[PDB]
């Protein structure tokens, strides 16, 4: 798709981007912007209005490129998978991230002596992703930790990412669920999915619709729908999960519906049970 | 009980009440607020005195009611489950928490915009809850990250809060406690139980005094006093649980005293033996 | 080691020290710091340039030394282990971690509402160790969430912490690591070990190098070099263990090369295996 927005970067002396703020996608409006445009010495930033048109299926060629690509995902005007990343490491800054605003890491400590002047520096994270409400707050979203929603996050309207859930970019919600877990790159849940608290689910992964992840559990194979993992238990690739008297590796359960895993409290065995009602 | 205090709110421009703030309960002393009512106008709130008095026996009926509830049990003056809380989701407004103060959900868009002309805008939190230290800082406690205390926390005397612990509104501490985990809302812990690191208390369910949750343990159970789960090991109410030769649920289990919960190594079952000295 | 820096305190009027900052270790150079000192009356403090000079291998002697020997950790001059801390407990304040700057514990109530006439009070902490970033930020380094990492820990170049990473003090990283789970106080894990989500390192501890600990997993045994935990497996130092045909209590694999440690799926048994290629 070609898709485009106006939006104001900060760049280093040396033409380095820390960041690029897009308010809207699509629009040719700059009056939010100009007031905005500057030079700030004591960070040695200058921000200044760019214009930025982008094919989402080709890789994305500069740091505004990407800059653009997460924005329009943490919108949601894109899905995860949805848009080419492919080199977006390489494209990103690390940035100190300040209540200054962004600052560019090599000479931070000068940066941070004059910033003191003003009064009291503080740092969020020193990443290549910043905290993606700081760029975007989505409609229909609550969440807990602000922190721990990486820009280019992707969070359906009804969706709850409590303190203990991570959403990192290029992942997210497709509809409304409970986020108490990690949800890692690249990964999605469907609608009514909740992760429970401390789950992780790794990144090829997706659930389906209405599953349940126990507190403390872990996925490590795409789930259908109405799946549910018991609290503390870690389904990895490898296990072997009986189902109906027989052994199965877990990769070949993936993308199962209706499955319960447990890890049998008299055996320790890892089986899987027909979710009865559904 | 008849409970009254003076605060000041944060009212949007069509009276949706984003916070309220009483620094002291029972008080009518107004000296620390009246500096602090007036309009502003880029968030398009009014900042204004109240006087709130509630039954804590009654259910809420406003947004200012709420409010004062949350901020008794984080006064430490009522205790979780002492307070009616019925439909407090339905009363509190999902609030953007920001370095400028609340701001409103609907229209957050323009508000960033504007606040942006003063300086950089950094989003803590979306939610119905705030940061209870934005309100209370209780005597006698630490906090090391302080996303993870929901107002409406109580945390007693001697209570450090670690950066993996997190404690919900309605939850707490009852006394002295080293917390690394997760209370969840409805969940209280007695003097000298210990959370470890990641570990998840699920909410019916209150710990008594002297336990220790191990490193990513869970407990879906109320326990009595002096019992250890060990590290890694979540104890659901439908677990199985070998004690002396018999298997039981360990819903049967709830409220035991002196008792360690552990998964053998050898076996994979899970057993509980009592806690010998004590 | 005889160790000097010059730094910037900050005083109650009682002359408790709430915090140093030491910009750099061993300058006499004061230019960053004379345009800092001053009294803040709305906090009842005052800034004031002092010169520590310690010696690492005796136990410190007040709150500056305290503070020197935190920034010597994570400014990389010292390892964890290398400078005697004991004692450091009570020699660091409670502090309220603020957006204005620290602030005592005592007497916060009336410090908030005398701040909040300047702007809104936000509370990141209340701690006697602050964010590590907000005194230095280390060379080569990523963190996501930067409440997460202490003063006082080390992060060797090549070190991203995510979000769900946690570094306490005298503990990090040696070499380059991926943290994405707990390092405790007193643990290190050495170049190209990588903590996955939410494991949980206890502290006595260090891992080796090349280390692999799956998400959710836990170590309460030193590990060597090349050694794997399944994700979701917790190995405490009283597990046993089945090697080779024979069961081994973890203590006594302590310090072992190239095992790979899972819980078995069918027997729900603790194994641990070689790591075959290496
Ligand atoms: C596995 C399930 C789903 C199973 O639950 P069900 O309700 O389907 O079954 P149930 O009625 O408990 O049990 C049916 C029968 O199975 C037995 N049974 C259950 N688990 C067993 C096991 N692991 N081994 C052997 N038997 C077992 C019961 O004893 C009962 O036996 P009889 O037939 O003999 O009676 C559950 O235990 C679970 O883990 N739910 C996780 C929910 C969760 O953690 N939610 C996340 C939000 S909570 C959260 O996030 C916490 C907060 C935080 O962490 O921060
Ligand atoms: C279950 C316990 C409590 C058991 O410990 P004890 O000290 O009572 O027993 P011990 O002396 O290790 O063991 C007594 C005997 O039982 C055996 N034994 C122990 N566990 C076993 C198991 N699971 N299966 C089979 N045998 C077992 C031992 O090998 C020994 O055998 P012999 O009799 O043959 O010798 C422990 O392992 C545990 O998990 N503690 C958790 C502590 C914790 O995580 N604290 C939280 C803060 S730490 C934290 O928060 C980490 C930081 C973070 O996560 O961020
Ligand atoms: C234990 C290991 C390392 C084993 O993996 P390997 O690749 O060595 O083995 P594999 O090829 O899967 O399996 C070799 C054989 O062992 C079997 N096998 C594997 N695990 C088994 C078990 N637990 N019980 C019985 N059999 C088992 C397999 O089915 C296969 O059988 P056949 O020989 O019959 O075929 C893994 O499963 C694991 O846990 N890795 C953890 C990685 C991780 O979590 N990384 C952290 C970043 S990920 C993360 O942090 C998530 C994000 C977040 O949490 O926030």
């Amino acid at each position: 798709t070609t898709a485009s927005a106006t939006g104001i970067a900060t760049l280093t002396s040396t033409g380095d981007v820390l960041d690029v703020w897009y308010p809207e996608i699509g629009s040719t409006d700059q009056s939010a912007l100009t007031p905005l445009e500057g030079v700030d010495e004591d960070r040695n930033v200058t921000r200044k209005i760019v214009t930025t048109t982008i094919d989402i299926d080709a890789a994305p060629t500069d740091t505004y490129d990407a800059w653009l690509r997460l924005h329009l995902l943490s919108h949601r005007v894109f899905r995860p998978h949805t848009i080419n990343l492919d080199g977006i490491f390489g494209l990103l800054n690390n940035v100190v991230w300040t209540n200054f605003g962004p600052c560019a890491v090599d000479g931070f400590a000068l940066t941070r002596a004059r910033l003191s002047r003003r009064g009291q520096v503080t740092v969020y994270s020193v990443d290549k992703f910043p905290r993606m409400v700081d760029y975007v707050v989505p409609s229909g979203v609550r969440i807990g930790d602000a922190d721990r929603v990486r820009l280019g996050a992707y969070l359906a309207d009804g969706t709850t990412v409590m303190h203990e859930g991570f959403v990192n970019f290029n992942a997210g919600t497709l509809g409304a669920s409970m986020v108490e877990g990690r949800i890692s790159a690249g990964v999605t849940v469907d609608d009514g999915t909740d992760v429970g608290g401390g789950a992780s689910i790794m990144g090829v992964i997706s659930l389906g619709k209405r599953c349940l992840l126990g507190a403390n559990s872990g996925c490590g194979i795409p789930l259908g729908d109405d799946c549910i993992i018991e609290a503390g238990l870690y389904i990895t690739a490898g296990t072997k999960v009986l189902f109906d008297g027989s052994l199965h590796k877990a990769s070949t359960l993936a993308g199962s519906n209706g499955l319960i895993f447990r890890r049998d409290s008299v055996s320790g065995q890892v089986v899987a049970v027909p979710n009865t009602k559904v």
